[PDB]
């Protein structure tokens, strides 16, 4: 009973257990001396060749700018996921309110990286 023009409702998404566990990668990355909080600033992380993981609210704004990021598609390499949570992406990044739009930045030749590219591959089986 459906065959119309419906909408995209936010995807890909992932189920409250993937978010779990992808949440913790966010909190993880201030211990790594490095973190990201910002849908302006965001621009620069993916122009600066850093960005390979993102994380933004499905309900989050502005959306102009969230949709500023991508400048083609994924074979332009270009990380995001949608969670039905903000107020613990809010909690993850480090800051006293919602997030709208936050990055992780990953590092050369660091013990982080085995586990940031397991999990990345995740990110990508919902991309394409």
């Amino acid at each position: 009973m459906t065959e119309a023009d419906v909408n995209p409702k936010a995807y890909p998404l992932a189920d409250a257990h993937l978010t779990k566990k992808l949440l913790d990668l966010v909190q993880q990355s201030c211990n790594y001396k490095q973190l990201r909080k910002g849908a302006n600033e965001a621009t620069k992380t993916l122009n600066r060749g850093i960005s390979e993981f993102i994380v933004m609210a499905a309900d989050a704004e502005p959306l102009e700018i969230i949709l500023h990021l991508p400048l083609l598609c994924e074979d332009k390499n270009v990380p995001y996921v949608f969670v039905r949570s903000k107020q613990a992406l809010g909690r993850a990044c480090g800051v006293s309110r919602p997030v709208i739009a936050c990055s992780v930045t990953i590092k050369e030749g660091s013990q982080l990286k085995q586990q940031i590219q397991s999990i990345q591959q995740s990110i990508e089986r919902l991309l394409v």
